């Protein structure tokens, strides 16, 4: 602990916080979903509720250190409030997202940060058909709220949503779940926007 | 980031916060709504739930900078807690407004601030009739809570509410949505009050 | 803003906060209600929900200033957390009060403070009869929770609750609404106890 | 206010906070309940909701002063966060306790503290029979969560729960309410444990 | 109190907080559950609510002291915010956990910390069958959210969940309740994660 205390002190107290990316200085955030459960479906409001882990990865120069200088410490855990985090948001939620997990990130010597909040999300989705055999399809985009693709580049490692943790006895079985990077384009504005479209196909039972 | 850190430092640490407008020193706030979804109607309580983005714009001299002096930075993003924000409020909500988006603002070198929170709002509205053609109409005024028109002047760029992001599969289709600036007077009160009246006409299906 | 910043600095940063009234040094708070809507009734728990504005006024010597010394500023707005506020509470609520408005007060050069929070309140009342023509009476008292009438004297400008903003299409029409100052005593104790009794008579439709 | 500011300063800023009682240095806390309302019973979960005021009294040497040295001030009010408070807890709640009143205490020159939070509490309780003639009896203990009877001695002034404020039109009439100090010995532990057992007998109507 | 104040000062003010364990410096946390009540099931959403005490024990060198140097004080109580706590989390909750008890820990001279928060948890569980005699079996996993088994080793004293406080009149009787230590080797990674699998078999009545 002697060493880790010093490391944390050097990174967080001697330095101002990282002010977020700029166009001259962009950042890549890697996003990945582990879909845990579809909890609730509401025919009368068209909200559906998901529980998932949202994996977030990025890398900052200002978070790098030589392990040799800190008793061979390769990585540590720290409160998410101690560091900058990206403003990744569901574009079509209907309630504030509920955080199910401690807000703690893992920081590695190479400057990598990994942050994996578990969340319950209510979002817009017409479940009409979910009792049929062919099921229904819903979609929610995740993106930075205020950063364009010039400042924050979104990325996935795979378009397969991780289903290895899906609640086996959920009221709803998952037929397919994909996470797809998209580049929104508008004649409002001569610059791109990046989101990840979480598309879930599911049915009852 | 070298430059942005210094810029934020110069603006926010060396200076006291902006103390809000005065009558000798008023401020114009521009308001605009992007209506996302009418989520829920409650006929027994006459309450209706909206999800929308509320675009807010204003301009402060104390937030200006010459880009040349900060590595050609034209704008940045910052926590809304870092700056003064107007106290725009729904005049007839029945529950505290739920914030759906990160509280982050965009500040431009000319001193412009842009803040676009996503919100869910329950407000007073008698939905009786919504199951027809011709549908039902509901209104809600948004205004400063404590500043008169002498201190804060409200404005819109257009009386058309932005409907380009309305949930196509909402339980409710929008017939029309306007945002209209009103000045009120009141027997009690020498000074003018300004609001923007959000009027939405909608029906089921 | 040059002057207001100085004024706020002089009042709030050079001075300790006001520590609340004492018996040798009492305070008068003026209370008034603007009743906005009766939202819901629950005949199964006997709770009713009101939305109202609660007008609070009091005056502190420590909040006075000569406008001439601060560029003719007569009054300003500030976060309620910057100043002492009285602990006015509903004596018979069943849920924590929900705050519907920004917590901002108006301070005037004469030492007056005006604070007008919008609130939603669930309180004990038995609505049995509300479907009749002659309606039903509910009452809730509000006073200080911890100050006796030796320290805080409550007062109203009028016993008429302001009904000029009542939701015209509420499920409940208001037959009468009064706000009445009351002094009780307790055996054990010389000190008088003050409250304002909000009595509301209402019926369906 | 001149004197009170100084008194508060002397007690709270020049001194560390009181660290809580020890076995060599125990503390008596006096508890009393004012039962305001039984809001609901839930027969499908065995939860029952109470609204009450829980009077708490204790006495600390470190909170004493000679009134003569502070302009004859006998007592003052202060935020409960300014002082140590005992960790009195319902042993069988099913939801976090909801605070209904400002968190302010009254401190007297003799070192007495009085703290009276109003709360809504959902506890365990099988209401089966509450519609019958004799109705039912639920109980909930209150006691320190982490201090044994060697550190915190609980006490009541009376075993009668104060019913003088019970909502006359509650859905439930109170047949009897007692508060009884229990010295419990657990077979895990050599220390004695105290609690106050709030026993309420009630029925419908 | 003279001595305790000094002890707390020496431990918490002169020293930085404990920065959490590292692989070169791991920590054992001992977990144990006291199951208090199964409160509610929702066969519609497949969620189940438990109330339990979660006993947590660990030991830190930095929390040791010689009782002789502090007036023979063997142990003390302190706010859990004053010390590091492990990030033990339910892996399959569907709502944020509700804390029912004061957040206070007991620290012993040997460096032991004991922390026993009472909680209400809604987690994923298909109750279909609970009305039979055989009953239904449900399972929830608890463990660190961000520390691998290289940093935090979980342990139980017993695989028997403590049932000596179970609500005798709960809607649900407990047929069996076990807490079992597991080693899991999830998706991405070469490093184990440790969990305690809380398995509860129950039925109505
Ligand atoms: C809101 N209160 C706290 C105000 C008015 C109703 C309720 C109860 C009352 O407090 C009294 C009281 C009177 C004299 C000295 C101390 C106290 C506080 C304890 C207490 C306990 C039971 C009933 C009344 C009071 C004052």
């Amino acid at each position: 602990q002697a060493n880790l205390m010093r490391l944390k002190s050097d990174l967080f107290n001697r330095s101002p916080m990282y002010p977020g990316p700029t166009k001259d200085d962009p950042l890549t955030v890697t996003l990945g979903f582990t879909l845990q459960d579809i909890v609730k479906v509401d025919s009368s409001t068209n909200e559906v509720d998901l529980v998932y882990y949202e994996q977030q990865r990025w890398k900052l120069n200002s978070l790098m250190w030589d392990p040799n200088e800190y008793g061979n410490i390769t990585d540590f855990r720290t409160s998410a409030a101690d560091i900058w985090t990206p403003d990744i948001t569901a574009y079509s939620s209907t309630r504030p997202v509920q955080v199910l997990s401690p807000q703690i990130a893992v920081v590695t010597h190479d400057g990598s940060v990994m942050f994996i909040p578990a969340q319950r999300l209510s979002f817009m989705c017409d479940p009409t058909g979910v009792d049929s055999e062919e099921g229904v399809t819903c979609a929610v985009k995740f993106g930075s709220w205020v950063y364009s693709g010039f400042e924050i580049d979104l990325k996935t490692d795979t378009d397969q949503v991780d289903l290895s943790s899906y609640y086996a006895s959920s009221k709803y079985e998952i037929l397919s779940a994909t996470q797809t990077r998209q580049v929104q384009h508008y004649s409002c504005c001569p610059e791109p926007y990046i989101d990840v479209n979480l598309v879930v196909k599911f049915r009852e039972r």
